[PDB]
Protein backbone atom coordinates (compact mmCIF):
# COMPACT_ATOMS: atom_id res chain seq x y z
CA UNK A 1 0.00 0.00 0.00
CA UNK A 2 1.20 3.49 -0.89
CA UNK A 3 2.06 5.98 1.86
CA UNK A 4 0.55 8.97 0.08
CA UNK A 5 2.99 11.52 -1.32
CA UNK A 6 6.38 12.67 -0.04
CA UNK A 7 7.96 16.01 -0.95
CA UNK A 8 11.76 15.88 -1.03
CA UNK A 9 13.74 19.13 -0.95
CA UNK A 10 15.00 19.98 -4.47
CA UNK A 11 17.98 21.89 -3.09
CA UNK A 12 19.75 22.90 0.13
CA UNK A 13 18.65 25.66 2.48
CA UNK A 14 16.70 25.92 5.72
CA UNK A 15 13.30 24.33 6.37
CA UNK A 16 10.65 26.03 8.50
CA UNK A 17 7.07 25.73 9.78
CA UNK A 18 6.29 29.33 10.72
CA UNK A 19 7.78 32.05 8.47
CA UNK A 20 7.36 35.72 9.41
CA UNK A 21 6.94 35.35 13.20
CA UNK A 22 3.78 37.40 12.68
CA UNK A 23 2.27 34.80 10.34
CA UNK A 24 -0.27 31.98 10.64
CA UNK A 25 2.15 29.05 10.43
CA UNK A 26 2.67 27.18 7.16
CA UNK A 27 1.15 23.83 6.21
CA UNK A 28 1.85 21.88 9.40
CA UNK A 29 0.82 18.35 10.37
CA UNK A 30 -2.86 17.46 10.31
CA UNK A 31 -3.21 20.38 7.91
CA UNK A 32 -5.24 20.46 4.69
CA UNK A 33 -3.71 21.54 1.38
CA UNK A 34 -5.15 21.59 -2.14
CA UNK A 35 -3.35 21.75 -5.49
CA UNK A 36 -2.48 25.43 -5.63
CA UNK A 37 -2.01 26.13 -1.93
CA UNK A 38 1.20 27.28 -0.25
CA UNK A 39 3.55 24.89 1.55
CA UNK A 40 6.75 26.34 3.01
CA UNK A 41 9.97 28.21 2.25
CA UNK A 42 13.44 26.70 1.93
CA UNK A 43 15.40 29.89 2.58
CA UNK A 44 18.31 29.18 0.24
CA UNK A 45 20.57 32.23 -0.01
CA UNK A 46 17.51 34.40 0.66
CA UNK A 47 15.33 33.17 -2.21
CA UNK A 48 12.20 32.39 -0.21
CA UNK A 49 11.69 28.96 -1.78
CA UNK A 50 8.04 29.06 -0.73
CA UNK A 51 6.69 25.79 -2.13
CA UNK A 52 3.00 25.27 -2.90
CA UNK A 53 1.20 21.96 -2.39
CA UNK A 54 0.29 20.63 -5.83
CA UNK A 55 -0.77 17.12 -4.84
CA UNK A 56 -3.60 17.96 -2.43
CA UNK A 57 -4.14 15.98 0.76
CA UNK A 58 -3.45 16.31 4.48
CA UNK A 59 0.13 16.71 5.69
CA UNK A 60 1.24 13.66 7.66
CA UNK A 61 4.52 14.86 9.16
CA UNK A 62 7.97 16.33 8.50
CA UNK A 63 11.38 14.64 8.28
CA UNK A 64 13.54 17.64 7.39
CA UNK A 65 12.81 19.13 10.81
CA UNK A 66 12.24 22.86 10.42
CA UNK A 67 14.92 25.16 11.79
CA UNK A 68 17.45 22.72 10.33
CA UNK A 69 19.50 23.03 7.11
CA UNK A 70 17.98 21.34 4.05
CA UNK A 71 19.75 18.89 1.74
CA UNK A 72 19.19 17.71 -1.83
CA UNK A 73 16.30 15.25 -1.86
CA UNK A 74 15.02 15.74 1.69
CA UNK A 75 11.47 14.74 2.77
CA UNK A 76 10.37 18.30 3.56
CA UNK A 77 6.79 17.16 4.15
CA UNK A 78 4.92 13.89 3.66
CA UNK A 79 1.25 14.13 2.71
CA UNK A 80 -1.32 11.51 3.70
C1 LIG B 1 17.34 36.37 5.90
O1 LIG B 1 17.20 37.51 5.46
C2 LIG B 1 17.61 36.19 7.38
C3 LIG B 1 16.83 35.02 7.97
C4 LIG B 1 15.35 35.12 7.67
C5 LIG B 1 14.55 34.08 8.44
C6 LIG B 1 13.19 33.77 7.81
S1 LIG B 1 11.91 35.07 8.00
C7 LIG B 1 10.56 33.84 7.80
C8 LIG B 1 11.05 32.58 8.51
N1 LIG B 1 10.81 32.62 9.95
C9 LIG B 1 11.92 32.58 10.69
O2 LIG B 1 11.98 32.60 11.92
N2 LIG B 1 12.95 32.52 9.85
C10 LIG B 1 12.57 32.51 8.44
Amino acid sequence: EISGHIVRSPMVGTFYRTPSPDAKAFIEVGQKVNVGDTLCIVEAMKMMNQIEADKSGTVKAILVESGQPVEFDEPLVVIE
